């Protein structure tokens, strides 16, 4: 359906149930076993909300196959049974179940959105038992992707490491019996006017049922008042959020005995050829592909380093970033709108490309992701859909854009994507190297054109020459789409630490001279509306020969560090501005 | 008072108030300017609980001198005001002010212990506005004492940099009108048998006005019932709580409308000689003096990194830790109950020494810190004296222990400790290098001698041997005390990465040489009753000529990664016994 993220106002309530709950590794006979129903024996301790797998030693832990067994002291008083008691799973990667004092009450599939399950009926008084129990397998029938010796061991068809654990935060809220379920704001600005101003239209409705909602400014000023479950709320010499330039207004929509409360900013996003205009300007993307990646904890959120990470960015002079390969927590997309980050939302479909012989869309022996690839897409906008920082979606990293059903695949997709949008924001997907203008299924399906080349590694590294030629090769040929080019990835691994004067591959010194030639070429085409290095920030991938203790492409380290690249950077977006770069 | 762990129980409630709050730094006239009243203008983002100097760029944020003001939208149903609602700080650092709708309610000094004020009679319905107000200055009447060019910036005498701001979390729970305030249990252990068994006692007291208890063991059966204020239950053959071996037992005091539960361990702790006896066995001290350390955190809670640490511990075969150089948060001194790591819990009480020309001690120019040093030897206790982890108290580390006042300044925190402590557990004080055994006042103040020696570093490095026959002259003048002498520091900065055949200072060859060798004579004396090194992992400091870029003298690194000593002491600590080592 739709979630909100649940707060502290007068009519529900909220209280985190994180900590350090018991722990246990499944041996397989333990779901026989039933160890959901009696407490857990020989039990470990693990911090919620946190990816387990970097928490404990030896490979047994890190690499396990199969299910975790988490198991936790639930326990409230009566008085609250007055009211809805609802239980909010923030993200449990993968595969999730839930028992309550023994009895399996919710389950979900998908390790990267919310969804939430009530307890009044089932909630005995006293001591209860929940016991969340998460798998780590990924197969063929799971968004992200794994693939396919001795002993069992996930094999990821992406290039990140698959921490999975209850990743983002457990807690218990409750609202009214009858209760706000779902905002909906959005905007027309009528840049008419020198001096511009426009009107938002609200769509509230509840689930027994009075409703008309109140809408204030950053201080706490009244500015308004309407009714209605679909009315308006017009708005004169308006404050519009803008990159690095948040305004956010807040709704208070007092409805019954329940009042929530939602942060709100007006901001025009649409795309006019070969230029992508926030507030009917000219936008430049200036940023890098992140990932929710730090030590020791996992994929598990990370506030401080969130804020941090917003801090770096602005210290670099940088606007954007795109979400990863999955959606990110709730708390960094809120502190987005407030920092005025652009963001670019990206769905956990990564993986979708068996070109690494039956093909990726073989309707039998490959990809079985469409299904729940559309649940996604679905919850995914039902969760951000009302972020002013959230300016695009892309649908897929690196899929077979240009192999025989790709089509077929991704238009459902698409439309479901620009149907559900209530704001009808650009959807796009990030092709992997190797598709042409003339390949690529996105060339028709995408509003812009977001690329993940990487001429001098990959390709031509370390021939810096041979490769420039290469890519603005490619990049030419890109402009006869008349529409807008972004590349959302270039990087080039790199060991901080590794210096030389006449530079090699893994030197800081490369480095540079990799992203100084990229950028040269960018610079030379007025249809490149932003540049998006990958990655962020070193993070963890799962070993093999190419990869030198996880990833190193970052311009940061894991401990975000600066490498000499990311000086670099921060001196030429230092001379880039957000709107006007042609 | 006292002070409870807040937790989930029928009869109470708690919702973590952290998040991101809203934040500004003062510029002096905030105050008059009574920004506590109104919301914060030109307001900034910041997580809570952190300490925020790390979380965002430039010098102005990492070295502000002076306070900082956190706000916060607190806000609740009209169906809690029922009860008892209460708002417990866990630590703000240094003092504290609360303004709640623009009244200041509660004020604190002291950065490393809880402190609680309740709401119900102020705490207007709708929209409220918390706002705690953190400063970060330090004097010779704090604990940690700072000491004493242009512009204002503080001078610390402790040797780590100065984290301030909301360390640990913000919360709000609720209590019955007539609640439990404090509960006591000790044990007396009949090691009479040879299988033996024990009893424990009670003494709870509420806070109107029956009172009578319940106890069960790990899984949840119940073992017994009984009544009182201050009663007894007896336990046959009993599982002692041992180091390396948690078993803890739980307790329902259930009372009037209110119920809470305690977790507890039953050990013995009592000295004799040169011998410190858990359970009435010999023991030695394997681990190393850590910190609340992190990166960005700062100090701030990180709850996966405590179990991290905890993990790296039990893979280097350690099983002791003293705190740093203050109390920790109470999540990991609970932590340590379940994973069994004996603790020595270390007050704030650290720059007590001006020797670095009036005296410490001096009456009028000098430190005046007696009185609240001694509050926080009660708010300590009063916290952590249920917690079989703990077998010790430091009341401060590296003080002016061989000066005059000494005695006459120690004593009544010594009397004041061992006469709260409802265990009568040990009590000592870690005394700086230039203590002899004949001039420190801690040889008959303290039940074990602990000694913070650096020979082979600030001491007689690079020379090894010189500096080895000085420690063991020094360690054997010590032994005339006939009283237990445990090294809790011995260490030297090592910048990882930096190797060399023929070692020299700060390469990771030299820090397992001089490890080898101050390790090679504490072997030598049964009197010696445990090795701790300094430190556990690299930490921040304030900068300076003397200082890599923080402190480098860890076993690991500050990313909790091992250097090449981590092998050597797991190797060496692998092969020696918790118990019986002579
Ligand atoms: O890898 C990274 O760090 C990041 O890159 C992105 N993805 C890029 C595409 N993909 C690849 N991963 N690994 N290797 C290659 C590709 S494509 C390719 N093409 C190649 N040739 C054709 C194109 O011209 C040059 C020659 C060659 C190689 C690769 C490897 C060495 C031999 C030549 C998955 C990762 C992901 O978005 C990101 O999640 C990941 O983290
Ligand atoms: O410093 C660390 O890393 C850790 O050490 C502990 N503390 C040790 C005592 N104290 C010192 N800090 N810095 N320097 C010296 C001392 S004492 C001393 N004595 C010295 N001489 C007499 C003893 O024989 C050798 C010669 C010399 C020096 C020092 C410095 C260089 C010149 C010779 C405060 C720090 C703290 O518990 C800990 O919080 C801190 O982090």
């Amino acid at each position: 359906n739709a979630m909100l993220y649940p707060v502290l106002t007068q009519s529900r309530l909220l209280s985190d149930l994180s900590g350090v709950w018991n722990f246990k590794l499944d041996n397989g006979k333990g779901f026989e076993e039933k160890w959901y129903e009696k407490p857990l024996k020989d039990a470990d301790t693990m911090p919620v909300p946190a990816s387990y797998n970097d928490l404990k030693e030896g490979t047994d832990f890190r690499d396990h196959y199969g299910w975790v067994f988490y198991q936790r002291n639930i326990s409230v008083p009566e008085y609250v049974k007055s009211q809805r008691i609802v239980l909010r799973c923030a993200a449990v990667t993968h595969y999730a179940m839930i028992y309550l004092n023994g009895k399996l009450i919710c389950e979900h599939k998908g390790g990267f959105l919310p969804f939430e399950v009530e307890l009044n009926d089932d909630l005995q008084d006293g001591d209860n038992l929940l016991t969340i129990a998460v798998n780590n397998v990924i197969d063929y029938t799971t968004l992200p992707v794994g693939g396919k010796s001795d002993k069992p061991q996930n094999n990821p068809n992406f290039d990140f490491f698959n921490y999975c654990g209850i990743t983002r935060p457990v807690k218990i809220y409750t609202t009214p019996e009858t209760y706000i379920n779902d905002i909906t704001v959005t905007a027309d600005i009528d840049f008419t006017k020198e001096e511009p101003s426009a009107v938002l239209n609200y769509n509230v409705e509840i689930k027994n049922n009075t409703c008309k909602v109140e809408l204030f400014d950053e201080e706490g000023t009244k500015l308004s008042e309407t009714e209605g479950s679909e009315g308006t709320f017009e708005i004169s010499n308006v404050r519009l959020w803008q990159p690095l330039n948040a305004y956010l207004y807040k709704i208070k929509v007092t409805a019954g005995q329940d009042v929530y409360t939602l942060p709100y900013g007006v901001r025009s996003v649409r795309v006019d050829g070969t230029k992508f205009l926030i507030n009917e300007k000219p936008f430049y993307f200036k940023g890098y592909g992140k990932h929710e990646d730090t030590f020791p904890n996992g994929r598990g959120i990370n506030l401080p380093m969130n804020t941090k990470d917003i801090s770096i960015m602005k210290w670099q002079h940088a606007n954007s970033f795109r979400t990863s390969h999955y959606p990110y927590s709730e708390e960094m997309m809120r502190l987005c709108d407030e920092e005025g980050i652009v963001v670019i939302d990206e769905t956990t479909a990564v993986g979708v490309n068996l070109q690494f012989r039956i093909g990726t869309f073989d309707k039998e022996h490959g990809v079985q992701t469409q299904e729940h690839h559309k649940d996604v897409i679905r919850d995914l906008i039902s969760r951000d859909k009302n972020h002013a920082c959230v300016v695009m979606w892309s649908i897929a990293n690196e899929p077979d854009s240009a192999a025989e059903g790709a089509y077929d695949y991704f238009k459902p997709l698409y439309d479901l994507a620009r149907e559900l949008d209530p704001q009808k924001r650009p959807c796009t997907l990030v092709s992997v190297q190797g598709t042409t203008a003339d390949t690529d299924c996105s060339s028709q399906l995408s509003d812009v054109i977001c690329l993940n080349r990487y001429y001098g590694w990959y390709f031509g590294g370390p021939d810096l020459e041979v490769s420039e030629t290469g890519l603005r090769k490619e990049l030419s040929d890109w402009g006869k789409l008349g529409k807008p080019v972004m590349f959302t990835e270039y990087g080039a691994d790199t060991v901080s630490g590794l210096h030389d004067t006449t530079s090699v591959m893994y030197t800081e010194e490369y480095q540079v001279e990799y992203y100084e030639m990229n950028n040269k070429v960018f610079d030379e085409f007025d249809f490149v509306v932003g540049e998006q290095a990958w990655n962020f920030a070193d993070f963890a991938t799962s070993q093999s020969l190419l990869r030198v203790q996880g990833n190193k492409k970052g311009l940061f380290t894991r401990d975000r560090k600066p490498k000499m690249v990311a000086h670099y950077f921060r001196n030429r977006w230092s001379a880039i501005p957000e709107f006007g770069y042609k």
